[PDB]
């Protein structure tokens, strides 16, 4: 996993991409196709483009190289916000507290009670099933903190 | 994993218990202390509340479950919005393009190469650590809905 710092060295550097998106997707699909062959066989849309300037003189291959980055960059921040929001929460729990995972199933559990309890009428076996699959990915993703912050939960 | 639907499930309901987050709050941990006793013995400002009756009277109780749903509130909108562009990704390239993980470790080599090339004074060897884990963490990540789909690769 990666620290706090290392999460803002990834964003501060993916700002300087977005300052030319078009270029910067560009160069990493050329990069790609002319180190790794096998990976232009793949584009259906792009497979006969054979010299450095074919490739550089596609309008498609620039936008596709644009769809790589922007999803990419909205990857990357999505995870980075779900960082924060779980680290601190990970590490109090495994530190401070030492919170077995078993408490956090008990605790899940009475969520879900409570949230049937109160919305008997809206939370249905398919909600319920939902929150239940969420609840065990929280658990799981503290389960994989408390592992490298070497606290056996 | 969560379909699109379960995780819009998820939000739904989290919308209903923000709407009353104190009586949420509280009876989560009613259900908590009340089916497993045991848990209360880890909250030194709590463990004297043995009744419902005593844990629906403390104020204290009460402020920690509003506490606890926020947080957990949090983590569960911020997985679901990485989800929603990890999902449609992993989607895609399993089942229409069929893009093998080794593959997915070409491209992220050409990015780290293209970023270390355009940005030298913003991409030092800590950042470039930073990004290769981040894009690795992605890969596993689409490696996992992968398996989830059925596609080897
Ligand atoms: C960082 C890694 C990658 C990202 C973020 C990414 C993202 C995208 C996006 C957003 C699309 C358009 C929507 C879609 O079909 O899902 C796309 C299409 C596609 N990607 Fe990827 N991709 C990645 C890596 C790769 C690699 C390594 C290959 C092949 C070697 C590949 C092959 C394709 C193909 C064939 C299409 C369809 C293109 C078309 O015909 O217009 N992708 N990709
Ligand atoms: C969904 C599960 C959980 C969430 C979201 C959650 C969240 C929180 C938050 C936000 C705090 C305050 C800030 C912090 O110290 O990190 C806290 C404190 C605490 N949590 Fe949890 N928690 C959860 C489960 C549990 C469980 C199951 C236990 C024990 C059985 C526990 C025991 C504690 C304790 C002892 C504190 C310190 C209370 C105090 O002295 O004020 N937590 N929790
Ligand atoms: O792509
Ligand atoms: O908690």
């Amino acid at each position: 996993g990666l620290s706090d710092g290392e999460w803002q060295q990834v964003l501060n550097v993916w700002g300087k991409v977005e300052a030319d998106i078009a270029g910067h997707g560009q160069e990493v699909l050329i990069r790609l196709f002319t180190g790794h062959p096998e990976t232009l066989e793949k584009f259906d849309k792009f497979k006969h483009l054979k010299t450095e300037a074919e490739m550089k003189a596609s309008e498609d291959l620039k936008k596709h190289g644009t769809v790589v980055l922007t999803a990419l960059g909205g990857i990357l921040k999505k995870h980075a916000a779900h960082e924060a929001e779980l680290k601190p929460l990970a590490q109090s729990h495994a530190t401070k507290h030492k919170i077995p995972i078993k408490y956090l199933e008990f605790i899940s559990d009475a969520i879900i009670h409570v949230l049937h309890s109160k919305h008997p009428g809206d939370f249905g076996a398919d909600a319920q099933g939902a929150m239940t699959k969420a609840l065990e990915l929280f658990r799981n993703d503290i389960a994989a903190k408390y592992k490298e912050l070497g606290f056996q939960g």
